[PDB]
């Protein structure tokens, strides 16, 4: 229970300082307590608390915001759909990618390949396209359209492979997949560029280099979900350029508004924008609170604060460096496999030994426990089976990463001795 | 700026339901401001809104209370999940309201993010309570053609716009619709009370072909909004209670438009004596303040999914949500509506039923719809009424009344706190609109 949070740390009834290293829910980007957001919400619904986002007409917070987007992403992404969650989001996508193919003349193709945990939302659609096979197991939920692939897990799935081969390896599981559904019939493959609620499941560099030259050998789109990555997660501003990426269609959500307010939305790159526009007909998918002011409002402010402050310049260039670099020192821990990292992300991993390598029977009871030490011990860490994530806000310090490992090393070396 | 306003919104801005196209050269209408049942757009213009925007504004506009109290819990912490939460969080509140107003045998209640994401867990676990009851085979969700569910691929499947459904192969395995009761749309000379028996006995019909064993629910709109008004023949609600019994399927009511006052009462599960086994709501739940939506669950399935299947809310939200309710029950905001001024918007309504161009005039509430038509007594509709409707729409607003049109279907739904001076301009500025539009044509 906990009364206060300011910055990034939080505090419950009984004065407790705690470290908030988890963002809440990956997207407190600015941190807690910038009041600038509140009142800009207060002020907002004052003049327009809503109105319809297009049916007829628009309303200003929503173009305000669609610019700022347009301009963190400008690229060849200068359009923004809005929907009132992240998952909410990729339900867009999906229609919308199909609705593409269509208009281009090719109905068949309208497969969209995800990958084996995956975490792309909790609709109907977005649970199918995710592979956490935990939101899949309700009996039906693949919808038809849909098929899955391996994940880039050098970790727990070959950790002895090269991970420059790993990476390419597992990269062609998509070219795999697509001679025996057949290119026509393919849509895209969607991924984020780092699977979040999955673990922090970062690809070799092999991987991403692979897929794209996938992606143009055949004729399918890519959708990068950017709903964890996006707004400084991986030092840059979203995932895309980190991995070079030019995806097609982004969804977004979290971080758009630090998580203060729901709200999230697709960009669209000028390719799938073109044809969408012009030799296009009515798009009658469409969702009420798309572009609501309030949020559009708070989310405006929010980028505009975090540019304006250069709040992810800092966290990219001078943070993540020291973040990184001083997780991977407890690389050298006896509880300890992989560690690792880009950006403002980071993961543990939990296990037996070492040198010769055991996984737990069930190391979901240890991370389990290993996050309720954390807390006990002044930080907040999320426990994904076995393996233990940070995802930070982006206003950390170079004082509170200290902070930070110093606390988790406490962590580990109580791990160990409750086992032992 | 204007002007310029309405480049950007072309020029990165996206904008559901419309062509993307023919709007980016027309400009768009941008609203900035809005109080009681009028919004401003940028060159000022005052409309007078009986659209409660999209259905939602029940509150009116510009009530001060919900702002105060969304700067307050924006004060303390987002989200509310398990291991720390925010003491006295909102969430917990609004399942207490929620529950009072809420025909009783609902008192249970999970949130969400929209009203499509409601009616996708309401698919999910509708499933999920046959399951558990070892009936899996029972799967099979029946809408009704031209309702509107949602917009989620889940309920753009449930959803009987078949707009959505003919691009791709979308309508999902486990979705059939069938017969809406548009008694004059489809039936205009047939008896309206035959027509609700044998629109709603086509339900026994659809059954009787897929198998009892296979359906799980059925799922109406009290009252279709989308789609136009359209009312059921009062004979129709009474045949869905009967077949949905012997048949052993529950009954998904989807009170998001009809919810929270609409329809005079509360909701429709009221006015037309149902008992929801699930209902969605979303639009008035915060009176479009905040983006929010939740399922109610009766008890009947709310002990089969909660207990032993212990297995499968935006707090900022919760908090508008919980006072936009207290707000309606403390001031007694949707008991006036419904026997202050629905009759008397009831009545006037129906006078323009009888300008030289109306068939039907339809109305519950503070909900109603009109049909235009090509000649009256002689009974004629237009080739391509759409293109007619898309002009009385330009007029209404040019008159300064935002009232929709869906195809020929003009249709009205403004806040709950329409004064009775305010329907006398709404009638007038209709019955305006509405000469403007016989001109034009005539
Ligand atoms: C990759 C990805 N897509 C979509 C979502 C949707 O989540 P939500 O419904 O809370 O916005 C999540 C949120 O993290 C996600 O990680
Ligand atoms: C019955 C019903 N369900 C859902 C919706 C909308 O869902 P959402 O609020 O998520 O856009 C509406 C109208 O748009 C509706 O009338």
């Amino acid at each position: 229970i906990i009364t206060r949070a300011e910055g990034c740390y939080l505090w419950d009834s009984d004065g407790n300082q705690i470290l908030d290293g988890m963002a809440g829910l990956w997207c407190v980007n600015i941190g807690y307590g910038r009041k600038e957001l509140a009142e800009v919400a207060y002020r907002q619904m004052q003049e327009l608390p809503y109105y319809n986002n297009f049916f007829q007409c628009s309303h200003p917070p929503a173009i305000e915001l669609s610019r700022l987007l347009s301009e963190v992403t400008p690229k060849h992404m200068n359009h923004v759909f809005f929907t009132g969650s992240g998952s909410d989001s990729n339900d867009t996508i999906l229609r919308m990618v199909r609705y593409y193919w269509k208009l281009l003349g090719k109905p068949y193709k309208k497969v969209v390949i995800s990958r084996e945990n995956a975490y792309h939302g909790s609709t109907v659609a977005g649970a199918s396209l995710s592979g956490m096979k935990a939101m899949h197991s309700h009996g039906d939920l693949p919808i038809p359209g849909i098929e899955h692939i391996e994940q880039p897990y050098h970790f727990g799935r070959a950790p002895d492979m090269d991970p420059a081969e790993f990476g390419r390896q597992a990269a062609q599981a998509l070219e795999r997949k697509i001679d025996e559904i057949g290119e026509c019939n393919v849509a895209a493959f969607i991924a984020e560029p780092i699977q979040g609620a999955g673990g922090v499941i970062i690809p070799p560099d092999s991987y991403w280099p692979e897929i794209k030259r996938i992606c143009a050998e055949r004729d399918i789109l890519l959708i990068v979900d950017e709903v964890i990555t996006g707004f400084g997660r991986l030092g840059t501003w979203f995932g895309s350029q980190y991995y070079d990426l030019q995806p097609d269609l982004m969804p977004i959500a979290k971080g758009l508004s630090s998580g203060y307010m729901p709200i999230g939305g697709v960009m669209v790159s000028d390719r799938v924008a073109k044809v969408v526009i012009e030799e296009g007909g009515e798009f009658f998918h469409g969702y009420t609170y798309s572009g609501h002011p309030v949020a559009a409002a708070v989310a405006a402010e929010n980028i505009r604060i975090m540019r304006d402050e250069g709040i992810i310049e800092r966290a990219g260039a001078e943070i993540a460096p020291y973040l990184q670099a001083r997780w991977r020192e407890l690389g050298e821990h006896p509880l300890v496999g992989e560690a690792r990292g880009v950006g403002m992300v980071a993961a543990l991993e939990l296990v037996k030994s070492k040198q010769p390598l055991e996984r737990f029977e069930e190391p979901g009871k240890v991370g389990s426990l290993c996050r309720d030490l954390s807390v006990k011990n002044g930080l907040v860490m999320r426990a994904v089976g076995g393996t233990m994530i940070i995802s930070p806000p982006l206003v950390l310090s170079r004082e509170q990463v200290d902070e930070l490992i110093d606390k988790a090393r406490r962590t580990l070396d109580e791990t160990h001795k409750a086992i032992g």
